[PDB]
């Protein structure tokens, strides 16, 4: 039962075979979700379910280094609901990041600012209500 944003602490730093699982509920009437996995001011992955752009629902993915976000990748397969709870599972490979939502693979996004063990923190936000947040090895 937890207050969002939610900062989530990496404290080895990530790495490969980190598996970071995130519960919730959608809000009702939510516009956007966001995770950042944060390398300082950086955001090595940003995660971004929109829930009205130009009317259509899309996940936007970036990576912004020195203030400047990079091209951005898009998912149309939206899987969230507004209120309804969801399972987001974001698997660190050597790659790349999955993402799995309510245990369907959702998305990859490769790896572009690659010091891995410098992403510290899991910032969580946006119109959901979060039950859980954790990171395990496997
Ligand atoms: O200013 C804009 O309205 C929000 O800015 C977003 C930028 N953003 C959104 C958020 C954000 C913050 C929150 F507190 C939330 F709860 C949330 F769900 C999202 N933080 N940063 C990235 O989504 C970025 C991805 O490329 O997209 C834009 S910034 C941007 C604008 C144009 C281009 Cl093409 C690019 Cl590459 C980036
Ligand atoms: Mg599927």
């Amino acid at each position: 039962p937890l207050t969002v944003p939610y900062d989530l602490p990496l404290p080895g730093g990530v790495m490969p075979r980190m598996l970071i699982t995130i519960m919730g509920t959608v809000k009702p009437n939510a516009n956007r979700i966001v995770l950042d996995f944060r390398r300082g001011n950086d955001v090595a992955f940003h995660f971004n379910p929109r829930f009205n752009e130009n009317n259509r629902r899309v996940i936007v993915c970036n990576t912004k280094q020195d203030n400047n976000w990079g091209k951005e990748e898009r998912q149309s397969a939206f899987p969230f609901e507004s209120g309804k709870p969801f399972k987001i599972q974001v698997l660190v490979e050597a790659d790349h990041f999955k993402v799995a939502v309510n245990d369907a693979h959702l998305l990859q996004y490769n790896h572009r600012m690659k010091n891995l063990r410098e992403i510290s923190q899991l910032g969580i936000s946006g119109d959901i209500t979060l039950t859980s947040a954790n990171h395990a090895m496997i």
